């Protein structure tokens, strides 16, 4: 419901965040604006792929296929951000050190300025607003987006600081007068520049934006690819438990055991305790069903494989 | 075994390959074929996640923790592969809209079909090694690496036909004599080149490659997101089930029917069958298992829930 509200302002403020970049672009007559607009398009795959998610968390009914309810959503939305996030850090590290190589100069950083803080406060706002997830299938599923926008804010930060940097020690003397560059590879050739160490800035700092986000999104996969590989969770322990079940009076040892979590708290179990008498048996399933809600699992099947 | 030998050749020839295209390099002075190679590059991280999905299939082990042992490892990968190949096509499809806005001209056109023709080759063998997966997890996990040959291929056959083409028709009147291109936006300004019409056909082309990429791609992705969200298989039919297992004797109803695929042909069932005399339990109890043996499920565990 309000994270519902959430997603949908975030996405009309990234909608409109895109027009006006391409507003601005009429105006600046630069197609390296059109790049950038179409790159941080990528954000509303992420949007959507959370949108659905929350879509279908609230199906929770048994059906003729997937006679759980389509729980698992949420958790399968999580790991979807995190690959995707993954990958287009991949693609971030690869174009940033091919410009660590060639160092492309810098064009417009007033308008680059004026876009940026505008991004700024955007993704600021969307972080304030995605704050609260830094029952729990929700937090597990924006963490994605919440991880996205931190890249976002990041991005801005790291753009913002590179167009100040550039605004306050590139003289850049290049065009117009007697105007070349020394630290140019080859500027289309058949005074010099100012200082140039500031051309590998952007590429310096982008591999410690890249290096943040695998660094903080790694716990988010991790958790989620443990969950969807029917693990245990951490909470409860097999040694004690199967050792408390086998003192368990009338049960005389355990043939299979199977704990898994589904999707959030609610977890499954199941066994195959055996007995010696069927006149009384509902007797000691009580105490095994008490012994597993002592025990967390809540979610039982158990079967006496008789003698 | 085999499919281990099959996945570290794959991998010792695409980093030939890499060796190869960066001696070529070399020799050319040309840092395109560096961003080519890197590029490239992200086909090892594909390799290895399916190395390490093949690794971990063997475990098949319960332990303290995944008490069903690591046989979803398989379709782990197979997921992984496809949301990152996915990512890597809206990429790619990025980057070819950005060519089409703006068309680059073309360099090398020789050694690019020569080392196109080596890409060919080597993309054709691994091809025909990754054929026989066009139990079942195996063919699940190498889909995934058997899509991205094909893309690899594929990008060979079109990087060849596209440097055949200028070779065919592109005289290129631009640099030497008297010589400049109408259909350039700016050539780093303050006869004309030859028909420019061809400058559009890597990206118009490219665009069948990432559409033809997504088609066959979809199948895969759809197939192991359903099996990690715990959805019944194809083959077996509640309607009926419940219907039979209503219809045995002795039986009453049934509380909760469960059904899932863990991983491959092998799969889980669960039950609250309810009967009235618990004096005789095992005969029902074989009936219900020999009901479920016929009717596919051999993994059953079934609670008698008496009165
Ligand atoms: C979906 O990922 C995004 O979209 C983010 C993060 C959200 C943002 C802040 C809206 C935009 C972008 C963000 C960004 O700032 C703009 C560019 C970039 C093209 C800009 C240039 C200049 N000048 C450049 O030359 C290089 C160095 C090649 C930059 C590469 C990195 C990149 C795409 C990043 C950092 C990626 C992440
Ligand atoms: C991991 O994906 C790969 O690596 C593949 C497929 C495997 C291959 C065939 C080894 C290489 C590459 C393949 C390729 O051919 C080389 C380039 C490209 C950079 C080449 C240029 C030229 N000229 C270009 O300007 C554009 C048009 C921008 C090309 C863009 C597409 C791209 C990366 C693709 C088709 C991607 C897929």
């Amino acid at each position: 419901g309000r994270n519902r509200g959430r997603l949908l302002c975030m996405l009309a403020l990234t909608f409109m965040f895109m027009v006006l970049e391409v507003v601005v672009s009429r105006v600046t007559s630069s197609l390296a604006m059109l790049s950038d607009s179409f790159h941080m398009l990528s954000d509303v795959l992420a949007l959507v792929v959370a949108l659905v998610a929350e879509r279908f968390a609230r199906r929770t009914h048994a059906t003729q296929k997937n006679t759980f309810g389509w729980i698992r959503a949420e958790v399968m939305g999580a790991l979807v951000n995190a690959i995707f996030l993954t990958g287009l850090c991949f693609a971030i590290l690869l174009e940033a050190i091919e410009r660590f190589i060639e160092p492309h100069e810098m064009q417009q950083p007033l308008v680059v300025l004026g876009v940026g803080v505008a991004g700024l406060l955007v993704n600021v706002l969307g972080l304030c607003l995605f704050h609260h997830h830094s029952d729990r299938a929700g937090q597990l599923n924006m963490r994605g987006v919440f991880l996205h926008v931190l890249g976002d804010a990041l991005g801005s930060v790291i753009v913002v600081v590179n167009a100040l940097v550039f605004y306050f020690s590139w003289k850049g003397c290049s065009e117009g007068d007697f105007c070349v560059n020394p630290c140019f590879p080859d500027p289309c050739k058949a005074y010099e520049a100012g200082p140039c160490w500031v051309l590998y800035l952007d590429p310096t700092l982008c591999v410690v934006m890249v290096c943040i986000l695998l660094y903080t999104t790694y716990p988010l996969l991790k958790e989620s690819a443990l969950i969807l590989l029917q693990t245990v969770p951490k909470q409860i322990d097999i040694r004690n438990l199967i050792k408390e079940l086998r003192n368990v009076e009338g049960v005389e040892e355990v043939h299979e055991l199977h704990v898994w979590q589904l999707a959030g708290s609610r977890i499954i179990a199941t066994a195959h305790i055996k007995c010696e008498d069927p006149t009384s048996y509902m007797e000691v399933a009580k105490t095994i069903k008490d012994v597993f809600h002592n025990h967390g699992i809540h979610a039982t099947t158990i079967q006496p494989e008789f003698a």
